[PDB]
């Protein structure tokens, strides 16, 4: 397992495997993620933060940008609230283990240099292209803003002006980073992490879904998250229960169950879970009680560490 | 003939009459107008001056933006070279006895605080909204930019920074106008002057169409661009010839013709003009005749001006 495969494990894809090759050979190579500001931080940051903390151990230096402008232009209010959520999110994102950089992208958006380059980038992106890229980003609106164009190309100057070597954020990003590497002078290598399924099966996690289960959820309240979930027997793809397995839980694997459905099962990768779930051997009760069970004990420490200041 | 009236004389409209007249109770009321610069100033642009002229000698304080950054915005090339032509503007303007302050929209769109507003304003309002305001005004693109839509709501903007109380500009900047209204805390009153006809008859006026007579062309070129006019007999309605006659010449008037033809005539206001052409006593060819040698008399001090330099 090189760093290469470290960085690529668990991820959608990345733009491009030949670039972060080149990439992993500087001494000196940082890796950058913005966050629009949430109330709420759940599994999807925490996916995020994962593969931050991958950089890092490959030897990256780790910006966060706490997007209070992006949010601000997506509808999210006022800049003084919204950068208020910012501190707390930054607290979460250190009690999950992560060193780097934060900083606030108001610092920096509204510089007459800045700006000035995010006016030439509106002079090379289409109307067209900049809606495309904001699909999956966009608060629901009837009536799009103005804003809602500005957004994407403040986001591909952020990329130019912090400078960083990679790129990472969920699959919900890549038309933006598409846009960034036709753009930018130095083309930024792009890491996509899947996007998981909300707890309804209903649609993608989202913290304005309220479908999501938050780092800092009591374990009761796990518990009852995924008591209620969707999760059809032998159905792995849209099932977010398998899709925590995957993603968070730690291998080997012990499944509790009693004598009478099979006794305790062990299983050495998702992989295997995942052939045990297909062919109806492992029951969705049985998956979602070792789910919860590890979650709980894996969101612990962080629950721990935000409750400490109380 | 009160202040209000000859403000009025030759306009389109007044939003609103009543608002203008509570502005001219002010001991200090300012008056503002833009303009992308522009490789020729031709009679489109004579026309808002005389305007703004007109504004002035009601005791308007008169600030005319050399609106750089909006023609870098709608495609005119580099900052620099805009800059240049800009400057270019500036002589010709004075040259046409305007006395006012010349501001670079470059020196103030750039700054922080008026970014940050620019991007409220991109909260409020519309793409569709937007895309609306600029379908007189946006350079012809089959790929419309960013930009496009950037535009308005820094001219919006602009309003709001200058302070004006009165803005004026061509009937096709009233749905940018509309949104100023709209949007900004204090209503600017708004001035539309009544965009002219190209020389050809087959639409507006324009610097990028070549359909225009510049304010400093050779008197042969002012002839031969009178003669090759449209300018049916009897037509009012889109005809350039009588555009000019109603908006450029001074009355009364007469109109030298060979005594075959009825011998030289006396018309005391553009309304007798009118009446004697629609009735078709008064030919295409003396109309153009007279038109032509009329406008080179009252072109001629602007060019005097504009070639002392040399
Ligand atoms: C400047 C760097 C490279 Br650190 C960066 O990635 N900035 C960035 C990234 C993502 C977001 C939010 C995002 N569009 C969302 O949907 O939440 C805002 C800013
Ligand atoms: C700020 C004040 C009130 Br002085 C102003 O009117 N600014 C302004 C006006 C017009 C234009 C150009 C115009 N859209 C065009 O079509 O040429 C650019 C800037």
């Amino acid at each position: 397992m090189d760093e290469f495969e470290m960085i690529k494990r668990n991820t959608s894809e990345i733009i491009s495997e030949e670039e972060l090759r080149e990439v992993l050979k500087k001494d000196e190579k940082s890796a950058g993620i913005g966050f629009e500001p949430s109330g709420k931080i759940h599994l999807g940051h925490y996916l995020q933060i994962k593969k931050m903390i991958d950089l890092q151990n490959a030897g990256f230096d780790i910006i966060i940008e706490l997007a209070d402008l992006h949010a601000y232009l997506n509808q999210k209010g006022e800049l003084d609230e919204i950068r208020k959520i910012g501190d707390y999110n930054k607290k979460v994102f250190e009690a999950m283990g992560l060193k780097a950089k934060y900083v606030y992208g108001s610092e920096f958006q509204l510089d007459k240099d800045y700006t000035l380059n995010v006016y030439r980038l509106a002079l090379k992106t289409t109307l067209k292209r900049a809606r495309r890229s904001m699909e999956l980003i966009a608060r629901e609106d009837e009536n799009p803003k103005v804003a809602e164009v500005i957004y994407p190309i403040m986001q591909v100057n952020g990329c130019h002006y912090l400078g960083v070597d990679v790129a990472v954020g969920g699959m919900e990003q890549r038309k933006i980073h598409m846009l960034a590497r036709e753009l930018l002078p130095k083309k930024v290598v792009c890491i996509h992490n899947p996007v998981l399924t909300g707890l309804d099966g209903e649609g993608k996690m989202s913290s304005s879904k309220g479908n999501f289960i938050a780092v800092d959820d009591s374990p009761e309240e796990i518990r009852a998250k995924i008591k209620k979930a969707y999760c059809p027997a032998g159905v792995v793809e849209g099932n977010p229960i398998m899709e925590i397995a995957k993603y968070f839980l730690e291998y080997p694997l012990t499944i509790k169950r009693p004598e009478k459905f099979g006794g305790d099962l062990t299983v050495n990768s998702y992989e295997e879970l995942e052939s045990l779930f297909k062919n109806k051997e492992l029951h969705p009760m049985d998956l979602k009680n070792a789910v919860a069970e590890e979650l709980i004990k894996i969101l612990e420490p962080i629950r721990k560490r935000l409750l400490e200041h109380h």
